[PDB]
């Protein structure tokens, strides 16, 4: 409350520490259909079904930029492309396989880069 704080957790290196996440998002083998955005032209249903599209190229750009209030936030936009993908990919599917895999694999650099 007004003058009461938790001590200073050191945020300084989150901005770094996210980009670098995102790289390891960014080069592994199944991330294909997340680096771009879905052609809303070219995919019938997109537009209409998902509310916000997210994708690593736009994450990259937002980080990039400042964007990015906190790494709460950050955390929220990567979740988001997952969670779009569920919505709209078969589970068994290639797309729907990819975003359960990259889910798992950013849950644990998460855990282990900051809790």
């Amino acid at each position: 409350s007004m003058s009461v704080k938790k001590p200073k957790r050191d945020d300084s290196k989150d901005l770094a520490l996210c980009s670098m996440i995102l790289t390891e998002m960014e080069t592994h083998e199944d991330a294909w259909p997340f680096l771009l955005p879905v052609n809303l032209k070219l995919v019938p249903g997109y537009k209409k079904v998902i509310k916000k599209p997210m994708d690593f190229s736009t994450i990259r750009e937002k980080l990039s930029s400042g964007q990015y209030p906190n790494l709460e936030t950050f955390a929220l936009d990567v979740r988001l492309v997952f969670d779009n993908c569920e919505t709209f990919n078969e589970d068994d599917s290639d797309i729907g396989r990819a975003g359960h895999n990259m889910r798992k694999y950013f849950e644990k650099k998460w855990t282990d880069t900051f809790k």
